[PDB]
């Protein structure tokens, strides 16, 4: 089965012209929780944005461009990637726009956390209609000392 992981600001901005304004460790912790042991594959953009390898993941880069990491797999199609993560349960899709694009048709759950920011977006999560969805877990966390924002996880499953 094939996932998207992705964190959503408002109208489903996922990517700016620079980093994202806000700092949201409890949101990278359930990244963390939900793609730990799983194959992630990204686009180049997020990879240089991670900038080094997401521990204890096997990292896939999907690109047109021969790679300049000999620490992660690269690849240049969907199919290659999706190859690239043998026999696994479970596959991360974890962006950018693009990547989320290519991968979309193909999930069958989404891990969304849905960001109170209202920011200009360079990139956006693409149009899902919520209607083909079923939420299986919600959980709403307002902004703390550690985290900028209100947010809300998500997990939900193609109905
Ligand atoms: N829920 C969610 N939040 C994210 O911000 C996110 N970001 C991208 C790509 N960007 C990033 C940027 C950093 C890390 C990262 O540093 N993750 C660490 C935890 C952070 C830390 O320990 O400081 C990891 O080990 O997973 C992951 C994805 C794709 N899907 C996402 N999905
Ligand atoms: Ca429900
Ligand atoms: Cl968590
Ligand atoms: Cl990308
Ligand atoms: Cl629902």
């Amino acid at each position: 089965m094939i996932s998207l992981i992705a964190a959503l600001a408002v109208d489903r901005v996922i990517g700016m012209e620079n980093a994202m304004p806000w700092n949201l460790p409890a949101d990278l912790a359930w990244f963390k929780r939900n793609t730990l042991d799983k194959p992630v594959i990204m686009g180049r953009h997020t990879w240089e944005s991670i900038g080094r390898p997401l521990p204890g993941r096997k990292n896939i880069i999907l690109s047109s461009q021969p790679g300049t990491d000999d620490r992660v797999t690269w690849v240049k199609s969907v199919d290659e990637a999706i190859a690239a993560c043998g026999d696994v349960p479970e596959i991360m899709v974890i962006g950018g726009g693009r990547v989320y694009e290519q991968f979309l048709p193909k999930a069958q759950k989404l891990y969304l956390t849905h960001i109170d920011a209202e920011v200009e977006g360079d990139t956006h999560f693409p149009d899902y209609e919520p209607d083909d969805w079923e939420s299986v877990f919600s959980e709403f966390h307002d902004a703390d000392a550690q985290n900028s924002h209100s947010y809300c996880f998500e997990i939900l499953e193609r109905r």
